[PDB]
């Protein structure tokens, strides 16, 4: 008709519907746009009245406990029926923390967590892993996940260490591999840093965080990273490159500072680094409150963190609770002419031009039919395949001429299975998994390795659990074995900041008294590296496990034979922590176990 408008006809070129989009807004439709809000603070008429640009849910944030997919499918598309009932009608953009699987949501597959996928070297499996992710998340109605983290850690005592694939760059780099799976394969003809995502059975993807947040002081979370830009660009930059090559849509700027100076205000590297020197043309995301904490104490002086934030280049604000404050705060700045209509039209151009791209404007609603992706057997198939590709073998026997202990037999009269992380599905989840800080016990979905335990053996074998067994009951049980997991307990980012990184108890006294009584193989649930020669003294055979996730017969599938230990280190194993930082090249470099290093059995 004279009723048509080209920035809702779907045959029409991106640029030229954003363009259209754009010359017809409001400054308040403008900064709407700008605006990242909680659910937990959304509601139709908030959305509508302030022109809202984009939910999320923050870990733990949740429609309730044990929802089903078609129960988010639904939230998401009533907050997304009152953002299509405004004027211009355009469609809110969902995020979340889909991070390892998509992990806040009960039911779905937990992936392992990215330290372990760096010990498979497996690219290929990472955007498989990918692929499976956009399902799930998709599954729930949501179109935006805030991964990868190509943080590089460089100090294990960091409590986001186990979010990083590796303390090597070139790893982290190889497992960008992720983006594509997220968002699908970039077309033969690509220009490197626009933003790409397939359409409605794919994902947004977020490349985070910005830059460096892997090198802080002491793996101090959100602290300074003290570096050249020699070192910033040859350590922490690399893989964002990768990224914009593959097209990731999103970015999201670190709370951690660069030789002093708050990523969240650092114009030379949001806007004449990664936007005019690596052409990124999607959008900036910030971190979560991540404005506020540009000031000392925090949100001491929130009309300087919008000032600031936004001159820096940011594009999307992640507020995520005070809304009103932000969007009154930056339309007098822009009023005011602190922020030129041109940094407004720059951060809204971008916004728009990533849910052009996505498909937002002709999908912008939930696909019941996809609820039935969640925690699908395929998926939890390769979980367990990752699981097992993760593992790293450190120990298979005391000494030199002892049989080896794995691969174990299936077939035993009778066999212990021990130990505080050996039926606890929450612990071998760990961080981001149904709550922020992960949970204990039987929080979700999936198999414990007891569980996966007695899946994998004869029927004629008997299997005891006992949590923290004695010397004397593991003497006195007829035991042909015992396998006993401990480790770390779950965490996330501040929380899991740990200048001593040794195991909480009982742990240690357990594998003591279990394989002072028969021979064990020891399974390490943790982050990170943490102080092991207590552990490996103790122990017949010892194995990194990492956080595998929901699948624990990927744990069963290489302690029974059933596949080889292919797992490698991807960081490095210190001595003491006295030693730390130390990496793969340092100087006083005095690895217990190199960087690379890993064990391997052939499949029985
Ligand atoms: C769940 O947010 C936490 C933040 S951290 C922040 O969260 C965003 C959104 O979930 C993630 O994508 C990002 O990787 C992460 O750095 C803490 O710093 C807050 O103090 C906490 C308070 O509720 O919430
Ligand atoms: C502080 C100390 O002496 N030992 C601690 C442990 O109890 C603590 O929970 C952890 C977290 O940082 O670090 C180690
Ligand atoms: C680093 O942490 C210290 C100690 O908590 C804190 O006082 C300081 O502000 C932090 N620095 C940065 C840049 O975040
Ligand atoms: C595993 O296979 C390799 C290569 O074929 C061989 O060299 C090694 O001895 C094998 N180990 C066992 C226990 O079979």
């Amino acid at each position: 008709a004279a009723d048509y408008v080209l920035y809702k006809d779907a045959t029409k070129p991106v640029e030229d519907r954003v363009a259209d989009l754009l010359g017809r807004m409001t400054l308040a439709e403008k900064i709407g746009q700008m605006t990242q809000i909680e659910r937990l603070v959304a509601t139709p008429d908030v959305l509508r009245d302030n022109f809202i640009g984009s939910l999320l849910s923050g870990g733990g944030s949740v429609p309730r406990k044990g929802a089903t997919a078609k129960e988010w499918q639904d939230m998401v598309d009533g907050f997304q029926k009152a953002c299509m009932s405004t004027r211009l009608g355009i469609p809110m953009i969902y995020g979340i923390d889909a991070v390892h699987g998509q992990n806040n949501v009960y039911g779905a597959t937990i992936f392992p967590h990215n330290v372990g996928l760096g010990a498979t070297r497996d690219p290929y499996l990472v955007k498989r892993i990918g692929e499976a992710t956009a399902l799930e998340v998709r599954a729930t109605g949501i179109q935006y996940a805030f991964a990868p983290c190509i943080a590089v850690c460089r100090d294990p005592r960091w409590g986001r260490c186990y979010e990083s694939y590796s303390e090597d760059r070139r790893i982290v780099q190889s497992m960008t591999e992720l983006i594509p799976g997220l968002q699908g394969d970039v077309p033969k003809d690509f220009t490197s840093g626009m933003p790409f995502v397939a359409g409605k059975n794919k994902v947004a993807a977020c490349a985070k965080h910005f830059v460096g947040d892997g090198g802080t002081v002491d793996g101090i979370n959100e602290n300074n990273t003290i570096i050249n830009r020699e070192g910033l660009m040859n350590i922490h930059m690399p893989a964002y490159k990768n990224a914009m090559d593959k097209g990731v849509s999103t970015v999201m700027i670190s709370y951690s500072s660069w030789n002093g100076v708050k990523m969240h205000a650092n114009q030379d590297l949001v806007t004449g680094y990664l936007k005019d020197t690596l052409k990124f043309k999607g959008f900036v995301i910030s971190d979560w409150e991540g404005i506020d904490r540009i000031t000392t104490p925090a949100g001491s002086d929130y009309s300087y963190s919008v000032k600031a934030s936004i001159l820096a280049g940011l594009d999307m604000i992640m507020v995520p609770n005070k809304y009103q404050q932000f969007i009154s705060i930056l339309t007098g700045h822009v009023n005011g002419g602190v922020i030129p209509m041109s940094r407004i039209d720059d951060a809204v151009t971008r916004i728009l031009r990533v849910k052009f791209t996505m498909g937002l404007f002709e999908n912008p609603y939930a696909d019941p039919a996809m609820a039935e992706q969640l925690g699908k057997q395929e998926h939890r198939d390769l979980a367990r395949e990752a699981a097992r590709k993760s593992l790293v073998l450190l120990k298979n026997g005391k000494t030199s001429t002892d049989a080896p202990l794995l691969p174990l037999p299936k077939k035993a009269p009778k066999i212990l299975v021990a130990g505080s992380h050996a039926d606890n599905l929450g612990y071998q989840c760990g961080g981001w998994t149904i709550e922020h800080q992960g949970d204990t016990g039987r929080t979700t979905v999936g198999t414990t390795i007891l569980e996966a335990v007695k899946a994998a053996v004869d029927p004629s074998t008997v299997v005891v659990f006992a949590e923290n067994p004695d010397a004397e009951f593991v003497k006195s049980g007829g035991f042909s074995y015992a396998i006993v997991a401990v480790g770390e307990h779950p965490y996330t980012e501040t929380k899991g900041d740990n200048l001593n990184l040794t195991i909480p108890e009982p742990g240690l006294s357990t594998v003591q008294a279990v394989c002072g009584g028969v021979r064990c193989a020891t399974v390490l649930i943790s982050g990170r590296p943490v102080v092991v020669q207590p552990l490996l003294a103790a122990s017949d055979a010892l194995v990194a496990a990492w956080l595998p996730g929901s699948e624990g017969q990927g744990v069963t599938d290489a302690l029974f034979g059933d596949f080889g230990f292919t797992g490698r280190l991807p960081r490095t194993w210190f001595k003491s922590v006295d030693q730390l930082p130390m990496n793969v090249g340092d100087a006083h470099y005095d690895p217990l176990f190199r960087l690379g290093y890993g064990l391997t059995t052939n499949a029985t």
